């Protein structure tokens, strides 16, 4: 007989999965509501708790994605998903569920960890069904636990002012936390161990919260795959109230006062939102007009609730969780999967630096480096060969240094130095579950450690004994991590902790330890920033 | 001066009428709001209580009938009406209202026993103000209160879960029946003494009130003429989504989610949803495609909240309280009028077995006979005389005992043997009140006791000798029995108690005792629907 | 390879279909456009040519039907087709289509007489695909086409004046004609030799046809079956403007002048004129309020471009010019489908006169007789018996008589008296392929000649050896007509011609000549109706 579990609001049916090593069948509970579906007034608001069901509610089917752009939400999830085929999903903008996968055997009462995945997509795409946490979960004895919150406007529209202060979609994910709280002891986990992990725009999520008083007691470990609440992209800062108007006149609506643009926007059918969005052209780099004035992403605001203040402030004043935390970064975050998915215009092979100093200008929104600093950037990085090809190269890394290494180092570095136990790695493998638009030679590729903890290697075909092995290891340290704050384990390779000796793993077919992850760059960077 | 009462909510005006006979003008009060308007994010939500006034509220205008198809509304308040007059109403959602017709000096005080009213109409169109309280409560010095609730798509739309659970025309019921008790007492009622009675639809809403526990301490005696909770076709079993969607569809409205859907239905117009009403063809027998498929009503669910389970579970579970409970039908409850509304196939008025298996399968959305049982049940009926016109009379005598005579005598047992004071009569007259297109040959078809009941003898021109004494009689009996839980009184027919011996009353011509009302028919039906 | 013919608008594709025992297969072209589709502005307006086409037009696949109440006209075409299983059709605004069934070797040079099928339908409901041509095509070797015309508001709104005459549908019929005389013999059709043959409302408009102007040379022969100009239901006679009127506030047009109502009902919406037909209840006997202001249907009105006065009036004036006619009823008009498709109330089965006599007055829209002659009428035909079960089958003989019987022979007579070939018969017969809710005892019922002339038995399955010998008999007796003009052939019972004797055939299981059809009926209502 299928699973039945009492949650605080009602009972739920799940469905059980059998994998192959394993005798305990992993009970599977998909679209399971955590608010109440913020629709109609609620849109632009906090999210509220769900309403109690009677009987029994069917938790076997998947949920809806929140409203975003349809083609490019579904190239993210095919790229993305570890499983043997990529599931067609809806758009709703009652989207606010979270899918559990659970190997405790329910007859009898269990407190495993429990891992709390937060979605990327840049804030504006992504669902959580795109991950399955059954080879997880199963392999390592942890509750699996993936959410949903949401995106683009819906998520993030803000006036800058207490009309609609933002960050809606952040609200969501500690809303989620919140029924984990209180409802996870049902499904076998432990309320009292909670780790949160994210990559990308999840990453930086997962950064928020590190930094807000909301998340306080929801959770006990953090782990930030390849973003953290540095990454400026991400996170608006100065004034937001020109994008809110642009996004205003874009709907059709006035901009008299901002209590009269969101009013106006809340009468908007989602159709209309998502007409005004295919129009904003989001995620897409706009290679017209003045580079300052493009906004790819709607994201992260300083809205007074969430964060009080810069997330570089908070770190100054040492204010936020001391959890451990484990940051991370790919050899090559900018290689391939980001510049394709934004139509970046680099498609020759070979790149001089003149050429190089118009595309970094053009990347404003991207890296935001003042016009008068291009050359020395751009001398810094490519200005040691004359290797055209080699200038490519080095050009992507100054691109993926600026979004993701250095922002990343420095968020450890900041953590490690309010006393809590820190931990760093750079993964760089390049698995079979590429993409075949994806060249060979890109290693450590934006979202490539997905496959290893997500254990692609058990769920879809063709990986090799090496990937395997891999899979089994980065899950292994991942689920050291979420039970007990520290990734080691027997068997596995030595990670040291992030500590003054700067000691971080490199992930890869062969894993081993080093030190000063980014050193020359987080020095470079941060003078040049500084001028 | 016009009679002034003080409510809890505020003063309220009303207007004296008097009847020959009766020195003592009877107060009568029309439009008084017992909930907030169900408009906008109200619709598809229980109600609530209404706001107060300042001032004198003026209560001397009929209040709007809930949203319904109007020519079918306005026809069947013809049909039904016991005044001179039938009274043309207006549409409104705005239709939370009752009226209160009360024999009462109210300069003195006064705790008459309260009749409050249920209109029928297969919980798709009707009204109170149909019916005129001034002879009942004149004639037996009772306070009698006709009341409104949601009807169709507004008073039933059901997702099958918690964002749209569904029997909100019955919270409306409940919601009336609380103002009763907070305000009867300032019209010269007794809050202490009420008796809820209503016919087809509303006889099915009483019984439903006997079973739920939102109404335990509600109401003291009760009276389902012509309909209770197991005339099936009024109560939805099994899973009602799919009706949902019909109508989610048939508006224009998308199904991605239950949330979805009623967020959608709560946008549309009231114009909207009445053209999708027209567009259902409700209470309309379906010709065309699988009768499995057919639905004429949108009625009663299994919420969790007013019904926890079926009326079938509840009746074995002796859950329910035991008021003094009176069951009626009528001789030929499918004798013209039902058939005559639904557009029932039957011009030449003959009718052999074949034919009557085929209308028999037809009417499955009515008597719920699987295709298989059918020959079984047209041989029981029919099998016993040849003429096809007695034939089709049997066929009619069928359909009326599948749908009021057996459910009717099960739910009489059930309360009987729960130790309830338990009463049963067969109404066997012909008013000549009836529609001038009724054979003279139907004699007790649907609704003819309402009449009766209601003293239209008394306020309609043209009653025969023999209606005025038989109305006399029959207010009599059910004023008795609001006052004493016991119809019988000095100068009327014993009336049985239905016990173990299943005495019940012949009403008519001539009125007398009888035992062993459809005993026969309930073990047939009880062993063919076992299979 | 498929048949390709070239119009005058160019070529068409159709498909080759052989019926059993005929090895001449059938060339069939489904959905061959004969005017411009009547959307936007020309929706109230005179039918245009059609545009020619390049290439070569793909006609394989069934038109829709025109807006219609989908349910009523699905249900009809179940009941009337003659094919195995009906086609569930489309419904749209561009309707005005034809189906060619031609037996004719296009490769050689054919001249086969010409049938042109209009459907029933109330002018109201209906499709041309419900009808297929194959058996009779091949069996009599003549080329079927079935056309399609503008139904309900759309095919006969009418403001009285020149802003909308009306008519539209019988326009469609000859704009059909035409096409049939420009383009038929690029089928294997004499364009000289065109019969038209229509059933109720098509019988109606074939009636029609035969009194205007517009339709001189169209046709050399005409068939009308259980329906004439005279049947009152289907032609408007006085100020139509009041119910132009109520269409248009149903709507929600002003009603200032006709110029703003049909302006306005020009901009509504496919869906919103549905909306309004479906408000408007046609095709169902109103049992509220004066019947006098009943209106069922929308239909033919003297718009003084297709009839220049009364059909009454231009029967007198022998000015239709004239051709052979053939002219026909059923034994029981009024038996079974009419009743059950207007929701007739008879529910039960005997009648008593009054109740008759009530019924008779709401019928007034249907047979339009006076309140102060319904007695006479009533005892006319009731007045002779006291079994209320026979007074009940004398009651819908009654209303045949007056909506079909009286009016077919007074044209019948007029046709004959202006000099015409002039034939007469009367159908008898159960079709097995009735629907299984119709009572065995119901024969010659509306419609059930259908079967045989469209060889039912040749396509259906079931057909006795009787039945198949019927439909041979009639399709050869149609066929001989639309040759020469007399139904007589070898092997065939005598048909004598409508004289001064006035002979007609009696059709059925024994077919055979008789004398004098309804005569003492036509005395007796010409004299009522006179008063
Ligand atoms: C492309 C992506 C960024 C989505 O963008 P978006 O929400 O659709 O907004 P965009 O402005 O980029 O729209 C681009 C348009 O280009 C066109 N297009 C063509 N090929 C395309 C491709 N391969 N990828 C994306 N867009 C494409 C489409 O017409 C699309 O228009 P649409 O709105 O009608 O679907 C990507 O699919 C995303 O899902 N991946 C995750 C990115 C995240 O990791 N970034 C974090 C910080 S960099
Ligand atoms: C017929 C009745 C069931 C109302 O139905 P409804 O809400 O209009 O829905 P329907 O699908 O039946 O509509 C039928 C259509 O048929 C046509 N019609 C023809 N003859 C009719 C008739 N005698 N009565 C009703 N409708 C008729 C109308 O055009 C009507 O169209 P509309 O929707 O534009 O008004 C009835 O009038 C009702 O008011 N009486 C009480 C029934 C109750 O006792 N039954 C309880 C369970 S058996
Ligand atoms: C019934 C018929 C007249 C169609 O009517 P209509 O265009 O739907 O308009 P109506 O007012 O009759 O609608 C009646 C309603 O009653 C209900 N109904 C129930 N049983 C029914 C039945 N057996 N037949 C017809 N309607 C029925 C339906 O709910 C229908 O609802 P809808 O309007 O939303 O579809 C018939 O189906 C027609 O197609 N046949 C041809 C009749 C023609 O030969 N007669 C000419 C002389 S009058
Ligand atoms: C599909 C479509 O648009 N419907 C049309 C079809 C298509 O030609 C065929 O289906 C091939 O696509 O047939 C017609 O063109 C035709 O018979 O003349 C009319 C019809 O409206
Ligand atoms: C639960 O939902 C699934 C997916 O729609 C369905 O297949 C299954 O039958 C449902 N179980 C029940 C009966 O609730
Ligand atoms: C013609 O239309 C039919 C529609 O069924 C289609 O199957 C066919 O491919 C089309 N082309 C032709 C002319 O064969
Ligand atoms: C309230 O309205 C009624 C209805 O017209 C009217 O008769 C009455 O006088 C009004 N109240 C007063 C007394 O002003």
């Amino acid at each position: 007989s299928p699973p039945v579990v009492d949650t605080v609001h009602g009972k739920v049916l799940g469905k059980f999965v059998s994998l192959e090593g394993f005798a305990q069948p992993v009970a599977i509970f998909l679209g399971i509501p955590f608010a109440k579906p913020p629709l109609g007034p609620l849109r632009f608001t906090p999210p509220q708790p769900a309403e109690p069901w009677s009987f029994v509610k069917n938790a076997t089917s998947y949920p809806p994605m929140c409203t975003q752009d349809p083609k490019a939400g579904q190239l993210l999830s095919e790229l993305f998903t570890n499983r043997k085929e990529n599931i067609p999903l809806k758009l709703s903008e009652d989207c606010l569920y979270l899918n559990i996968y659970t190997p405790a055997d329910l007859t009898k009462k269990n407190r495993l960890p429990v891992m709390v995945w937060i979605h990327g997509g840049g804030l504006m795409v992504g669902a959580a069904s795109t991950y399955d946490g059954l080879a997880l979960a199963a392999h390592e004895n942890v509750v699996v636990v993936t959410i949903q919150y949401r995106l683009g406007i819906w998520g993030f529209f803000s006036t800058g002012d207490e009309h609609s202060r933002g960050n809606w979609g952040h609200l969501d994910q500690v809303a989620a936390l919140r029924w984990v709280q209180d409802n996870i002891a049902s499904f076998g986990g432990n309320p009292g161990s909670v780790t949160i992990f994210g990559e990308s725009a999840g990453g930086e999520s997962v950064s928020v919260l590190v930094l807000s008083p909301l998340a306080k007691n929801l959770f006990h470990r953090a782990i930030s795959e390849s973003g953290v609440a540095l990454t400026s992209v991400l996170v608006k800062k100065g004034d937001v109230k020109p994008l809110a108007e642009q996004i205003a006149i874009t709907a059709g609506c006035k901009t008299t006062t901002s209590a009269v643009m969101v009013h106006c926007l809340r009468q908007k059918t989602e159709e209309e939102l998502l007409e005004t969005t295919l129009k904003m052209k989001f995620l897409s780099l706009d290679l017209q007009g003045d580079p300052r004035e493009s906004q790819p992403l709607l994201g992260t605001v300083i809205d007074g609730m969430l964060l009080l203040k810069t997330p570089e402030e908070l770190q100054a004043e040492r204010n936020f969780h001391t959890v451990p935390y484990m940051v991370g970064i790919n050899k090559q975050e900018f290689g391939w999967l980001i510049p394709m998915l934004m139509s970046y215009p680099l498609s020759e092979g070979q790149l001089d630096q003149k050429t190089a100093m118009s595309l970094l200008w053009k990347s404003y929104p991207l890296v935001c480096i003042a016009k008068e600093l291009i050359p020395e950037a751009t001398e810094k990085y490519l200005g040691g060969t004359d290797d055209t090809v080699k200038k490519k190269d080095l050009f992507l890394d100054l691109i993926a240094d600026v979004m993701f290494g250095v922002p990343s180092v420095i968020v450890a570095r900041n953590h490690r130095d309010a006393g809590a136990p820190t931990y760093m790695y750079e993964f760089q493998y390049r698995p079979s579950f590429s993409s075949d638009m994806k060249p060979k030679t890109v290693i450590g590729d934006h979202g490539d450690e997905l496959f290893s903890v997500f254990g692609a290697p058990f769920l879809k075909e063709g990986a090799s004994e090496e990937e395997i092995r891999l899979s089994k290891m980065v899950m292994k340290f991942w689920a050291n991590f979420a039970r007990n704050g520290n990734p080691n384990g027997e068997g596995l390779p030595h990670w040291p902790e992030y500590n003054q000796k700067e000691g971080y793993l490199q992930i890869g077919a062969n894993t081993q330890a080093a030190q000063k992850l980014k050193d020359k760059e987080v020095a470079f960077w941060t003078n040049l920033f500084a001028k």
